[PDB]
């Protein structure tokens, strides 16, 4: 159809130089033109694949997505037809002449992470997309098979590994495979004829002098798997053994997190700006995470007493918190401890509190001062070190480099996906939120990282129709700072997506009587039905009786409450049908946060403007989780419904909660909560881009729910079900573990291929990084 | 750590060698290296000291030892490439193992007080070695080609996937839309192998002298396009050697081939400081050495590619471009016009282009330390020239010193194209412990910008060339020009732990020469310019003192002691006539006549001028009057030429007293002239003058020994002249051996086409070295550049 | 093909050390001794060795230099005098550096190896009289004599070149 196509590539040039996007790039061109489409053919479906379309005025470019993953850049004459494939980087060139007029400086710096990776070919299936510690084992298997350059690694490892002086796994008895392999059958012949629960303490005078120290299990019964396991490692190496061998090694005994930004503490902080899921999902997790490291500790018959330490910014003036004391312990853990430190400038200690992105001018010298911390509390150094977010991930990444250490990080969220377009708008957003730095701290550790966990596969491949969160930074553009050629791949085997969940004592189902707290219905009764109106809470409920329509969230502009706010405002049918409850903000203080203010007055003047009163009950942050699992247990008393009308959401822990309480959930199209509901089955998805819609979708359950009381039981069930599949925290520790073991093993084997990768991030984070840091503002007491 | 065992003899020399540790410490937070750190104690010392046993090693092999804390940083060199350093305590036993990185650290706490930031820059070039193995074997360095070459014959040995590049390789090749070698038609190496198999039957029966002309016909019908050779004979031959690499590479034979194939048609060459002219300039600021190397350089070049085009079958015409700056004001030059040709060449022409900033085209003359920020932009614009003059791309980009090789790989890496760099000289061997004390120095002479662009240079390029083997590895006992920037660090600024291997498969020796025709022996008659011997005449034993030359030669019989080169502090004539001035010995048997400096007009170069405040000091200080001669620059060198033959019939010597000299072209011409040299030790000479044989070294640190070393010299000539005519014809005859044009040219186009082919097949290994590089100038020269001043005019 | 698989390759030069070391003749050793385990030492005493002869006159004996080569593990068979010894070091230390087809020939042409020879003639009548031209005795016999003459001659040499 060469008359055809030139039409749609018209209609397109008709809007002149912009981009639009992939909804856009097709939902006005393709429909808006008359009936002379005619195309479900072929060539359609580079439209129907295209994420985005940059157009200048000859020439439109185009970012093809056929599958997760895979991308290919075009270039077509608006007229004259000629397609002509381009390279990312030329495609990249496109968006920045439509910013700044003009390319960046011919010598402006490439970023090309590629060449750097190439140790591991990379797996192009889909099922490895998070999947990553199942392909790298797949890969040592085969190249530990019969390989004795290969297999040395292994010894080595095992034979230096050890722990604050205590020798572990191996003596030096054991120079070489022979003697490795000759002693592990003599061991084997010995422990078969002991009665399995021998202790390790019988038979350890004879390891001892064959070259076997302590970890290689409890009882003989352990000792001698663990034995085996190797045995077939040096002798037939499949990727199972191998896993089940590295994830037993006793190695985690000492972990550090690192969460700088926010009010990190258990009580009285959660809702505050930058203080949410993070500071949820970290507790939850150390938590876990002790009690594994504690069995397998003890199940490789080893006496020693783990550390975990989350290190956060030392907050004096914080009142009302444990946010100004320097060591605090992890509710329910005997060896858990948040642990903070200031941050400071020659001038001395900074007091206030700094917002997340503020913080990069501070962020070098707390980990220099984070390092002299840590060496006073743990004993040796640390086997572990989980980066959290950017801040955390950037100066996890440098105690690692500085430490030696294995890191891992977890992102919680990306910036580059909440505020769309604020890559190639950079510049202008940059006085307020200084992107420029944080991208730059973004690809560094997630470059840096020994690997990385995730808590969807949304978050590293999106969905077929979508992109993801790690996929949008593999090619991108900040105009007049530097190109991003290639940053990341979705197929990086260092991806494992490993789901967190809800503290499973707080969050149950409301039919449980026997366990539903009684005690907090009075305060709740208050909080939700009272007639007055303060800082607490404002408007008031006319009608109790009504179902609730309950969300609740950290305060700002991305969370979209104020969106929801008007929806319900607008929509007349869904304020006869239930009440809207919004838990955001805390208005017993001035707010200091920018977004969180401005989110403020777009509230109250919702309230006057739609007549919210008597519908709408708008309450202050709840601080405490006890009484936040009694309220979603309230609200499914009331057959509500959880809402999250979030423009974006990276993972949505509070989308999970309402589900593990039996309350049906609406939750957000836009990241993650897109795979940890399913449409009709487990909640309902909404779109935060549609709002009106959202709302009559919210209306139509109500309504349905009305006339069959059922329907609010399916759904109840269904993401009740779902929830005991996808996320708990059982699995979450254990799995952890493991792949440090993996990774810790394989960063040996494939080190001097990392030492190119070293080097170039090493100069990016000191010639980029730093310069871009210090340009940040300081904060003034 | 073999050189931390013989020092531990402590336990046997002791109360002896523990002294040398203290009259050291005793001189305090400094670097005295070799001649101070051996003249010192040593030398200083008492007989007590019959330290003449096995410590005689560590001390020998030093190059540095750096005052510091209670604690002593040294360093020992055990074989060229090889390194230990030491840290000791005087009386506190805190003698540590020092491993690298860690002992530059030790560097910088003895000047910032403390080390570099913590998370500041360390560069590390060793990883992005990886491609290649090193040779460890000492006469590989500088051979890197002969090295490159076995291991591609190797790699290329029934290897199918191994061959394919070198198919492509020859498949691809075109120039200027003519296909040269393999055609399209050739699509796999089953093919190749049997058009060529083809090829030769047919040409095995064809006469040894039928041209290509009529076989081409059969060719192009099997896939074989021109290039091959010009007759049958030749094609033949060639059309062995590859049927040769598919079946047994041997690495001369890979060479050969690869050397043959026809490749270099445009070179590109960039020299952007200076005053580039052939004259009118010479002796000026900047104005030296590296123009009369460029310029002897493309003439030799020009021929080899005119015969090896012509035996390869070709009529294409080859271009050579100099590019370099265009100083529209420098009066009494050709330095304002865009093209000029060279000298007695056909094909090879000056291409200037001028400096600019938003502002339009910079005038003004710049000192080479001064001309970063103007680079990038200079790049650019010459791109879009070089792109006008030539037909076709660059086949070879040349860069030459620190300016030069910066540019050259910009445009290298834009057009893709194969490069070659030759430093002309290091300024951190020259300018001592101006890598450490870069801070202090940088207002004056831009340091950083320059180490800078000399490491990228270094990394960037595809092979280098060096004059001499010392340019790369030194000596024995002293450290190389290139090999002092392995491991060194700029305080404040970065730390380079590897930033260079002198076994690096990149480095090659090609020796330069000087043009035959303008320096011959003195004593062929037929050939000696007496046109000349007025002006000259004139010029020496002169009664006037004037802007050309000042004071005068009472005595015009005396054998004249010469010298000439550009007058900056380096150079150090303001050494040598001082030397001169305080012996009275040398005073009665030469006239002193040293050529440097222009004092016709008023001097813009900041060490020019500093240097003439000597000079004219010392001529009062030491009442020269009578005996010294001081003339400006001498600009023409086809009168230079016969001036060094002149100094001949008076039996005088050259003198080249420098602090540093990389190469010295000046004792290559006095040598082909037949004039005896006496030459620094310190650099190149060290390795062109051979001592006692084809001339003698000085050292420019002990002066009033070298002045005696000269009065000797004289001496024994006034007693016995068969001692001149000795040193004369062993000099002559050590030019005509070592330092020469003729096999120049052919080595560097050989050596164009083995690195050609072989960033082919290295071509995805080096695309690491290709981001760290990138980055490296995005992110640290620019920023420095941009830091440096701008000209004002 | 040796010559490209020798380069840069441990478990492929062992080999030409094991041989060296191995070496002998009638119970006397050759070219290496027990002394150097490994390529290491061989490459740092090949490299002493060289730096001790770039030293001497050419013409200097191995008697001379044979205490210190004793030394540091090297056995006789390297040559008559410090410049034919020199060469023959210097080749090795290439077969290790940079492995060459050209260099890997004469090194090993150059060991001394061919001492006792056999040659098997069980057929015709084998004599130097009185037989030419009988059945089955002709160009065999004849080239038979002539070939050891001519290889007697030249083992001498080898011999005595290689000291
Ligand atoms: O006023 C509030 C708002 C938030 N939360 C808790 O903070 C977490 C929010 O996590 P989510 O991942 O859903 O949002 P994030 O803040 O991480 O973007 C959930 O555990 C909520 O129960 C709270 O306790 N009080
Ligand atoms: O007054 C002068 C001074 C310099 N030269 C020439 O400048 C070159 C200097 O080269 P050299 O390597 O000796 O010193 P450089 O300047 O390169 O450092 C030589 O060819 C000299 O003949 C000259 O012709 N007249
Ligand atoms: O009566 C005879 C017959 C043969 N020959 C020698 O035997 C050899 C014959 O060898 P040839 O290779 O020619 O034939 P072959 O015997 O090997 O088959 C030659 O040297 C002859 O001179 C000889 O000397 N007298
Ligand atoms: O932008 C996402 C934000 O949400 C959090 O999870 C809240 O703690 C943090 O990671 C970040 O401040
Ligand atoms: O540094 C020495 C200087 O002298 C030159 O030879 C001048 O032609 C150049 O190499 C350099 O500018
Ligand atoms: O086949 C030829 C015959 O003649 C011989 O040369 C013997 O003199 C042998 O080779 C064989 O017996
Ligand atoms: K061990
Ligand atoms: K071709
Ligand atoms: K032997």
């Amino acid at each position: 159809n060469e008359v055809l196509a030139l039409l749609s590539r018209v209609e397109a040039k008709g809007k002149g130089i912009l981009q639009q996007n992939q909804i856009i790039a097709e939902f006005e061109a393709l429909p808006e033109q008359t009936r002379k489409k005619l195309e479900g053919g072929p060539f359609f479906d580079l439209l129907k694949s295209t994420q985005e379309a940059i157009v200048l005025p000859p020439w439109v470019a185009l970012a093809v997505r056929p599958r997760p993953g895979v991308w290919e850049y075009l270039r077509v004459n608006l007229h004259a037809l000629v397609v002509e494939e381009l390279q990312p980087a030329e495609f990249l060139h496109f968006k920045e002449e439509l910013v700044d007029g003009v390319k960046n400086g011919n010598f402006t710096l490439e970023l090309d992470f590629e060449p750097f990776n190439a140790s591991i070919p990379r797996p192009t299936l889909h099922k490895y997309i998070g999947n990553g510690v199942d392909f790298l084992n797949r890969h040592l298997s085969a190249k530990l098979f019969h390989d004795k350059e290969s297999l040395l690694p292994l010894l080595k490892f095992l034979r230096l590994h050890s722990h604050q002086g205590k020798n572990l796994m191996l003596s030096e008895k054991i120079q070489n495979l022979n003697t490795l392999q000759h002693t592990l059958r003599k061991a084997e012949e010995y422990l078969a004829e002991l009665k399995s629960e021998t202790l390790y303490e019988e038979f350890e005078a004879k390891f001892e002098e064959i070259g076997l120290e302590r970890g290689w299990g409890d009882n003989a019964e352990r000792v001698l798997d663990m034995i085996r396991l190797l045995l077939d490692l040096l002798e037939a190496p499949d990727p199972c053994t191998l896993e089940t061998f590295l994830g037993r090694v006793p190695m985690v005994f000492n972990v550090v997190i690192l969460s700088p930004h926010g009010y990190f503490a258990q009580d009285n902080v959660l809702g505050y700006p930058d203080t949410g899921g993070q500071v949820v999902y970290i507790l939850d997790q150390v938590r876990a995470l002790e009690i594994e490291m504690l069995q397998r500790i003890k199940q490789q018959g080893l006496n020693i007493k783990p550390r975990i330490l989350i290190l956060t910014r030392l907050l004096p003036d914080a009142v009302g918190t444990t946010c100004g004391e320097r060591l605090e312990r992890v509710y329910d853990s005997e060896y858990c401890d948040i642990l903070r430190v200031p941050f400071r400038t020659e001038k001395g200690i900074v007091r206030k509190w700094i917002s997340r992105f503020e913080v990069w001018p501070y962020l070098e010298t707390y980990t220099e001062d984070a390092a002299v911390e840590l060496s006073k509390e743990l004993n040796g150094k640390p086997d572990l070190i989980i980066g959290n977010y950017s801040d955390g991930n950037l100066v996890a990444s440098l105690l690692a480099h500085k430490l030696g250490v294995t890191q891992c990080t977890i992102a919680h969220a990306l910036e580059k996906t909440k505020y769309p377009d604020s890559d190639i708008y950079w510049k202008k957003l940059d006085d307020k939120y200084h992107f420029s730095c944080q991208f730059t701290a973004d690809i560094f550790a997630m470059n840096h990282t020994d690997f990385i966990i995730t808590s969807t596969f949304q978050e590293i491949a999106g969905s077929k129709e979508t992109v993801g969160q790690y996929e949008s930074h593999t090619a991108f553009t900040l105009p007049g700072l530097y190109r991003v050629v290639h940053g990341i791949d979705v197929f990086d085997p260092k991806f494992n997506i490993v789901s967190p969940g809800a503290d499973m004592s707080i969050y149950f189902p409301y039919t449980e009587e026997k366990r539903r707290l009684t005690k907090f219905h009075s305060e709740i009764e208050e909080l939700l039905y009272s007639d007055v109106e303060n800082k607490e809470h404002l408007c008031v409920l006319k009608d109790k009786k009504k179902p609730i329509l309950f969300t609740m969230a950290r305060l700002d502009r991305v969370k979209n409450l104020s969106g929801l706010v008007e929806w319900y405002g607008k929509n007349t049918r869904l304020r006869e049908l239930a009440n809207l409850v919004v838990v955001g903000g805390d208005r017993r203080k001035e707010s200091k946060d920018n977004e969180e203010k401005a989110e403020m007055k777009k509230m109250y003047d919702l309230i006057e403007e739609y007549k919210l009163n008597g519908q709408f009950r708008w309450i202050s942050s709840q601080m405490d989780r006890v009484r936040n699992g009694e309220l979603y247990r309230y609200i499914c008393d009331t057959k509500g419904a959880f809402v999250q009308p979030a423009l974006y959401e990276a993972f949505g822990l509070t989308v999970v909660e309402a589900m593990t309480c039996g309350l049906p959930t609406f939750a957000t199209c836009k990241g993650g909560p897109a795979e940890i509901i399913v449409h009709g089955k487990s909640g309902f998805h909404i779109d935060p881009y549609h709002g009106d819609q959202a709302a009559d979708t919210l209306a139509d359950f109500f309504t349905k729910c009305k006339e069959d009381p059922s329907h609010w039981d399916e759904i109840s069930k269904g993401g009740l079900q779902r929830i005991e599949e996808k996320y708990t925290w059982q699995i979450y520790s254990q799995r952890l573990l493991t792949l440090t073991g993996v990774y810790g093993f394989w960063k040996h084997v494939s080190n001097l291929d990392r030492l190119e990768a070293r080097r170039y991030l090493e100069m990016f984070y000191a010639l980029k990084y730093r310069p871009l840091a210090q340009a940040v503002p300081l904060a003034q007491d």
